[PDB]
């Protein structure tokens, strides 16, 4: 389940239509304060950060 990464490029709106859809529930509308881009990091913390440069 690739997601977001890195959600620097989205907004505080689409990190959100996404966490929907990544298990995870959507309190405010609009954007109580960067909750959704904190709150992407926090549970999805960003899976694979790194694009692993290919050294294991």
């Amino acid at each position: 389940p690739e997601f977001l990464e890195d959600p620097s490029v989205l907004t505080k709106d689409k990190l959100k239509s996404e966490l929907v859809a990544n298990n995870v529930t959507l309190p405010a509308g609009e954007q109580r304060k960067d909750v959704y881009v904190q709150l992407y990091l926090q549970h999805l913390t960003a899976r694979n950060r790194p694009p692993l440069p290919a050294g294991t």
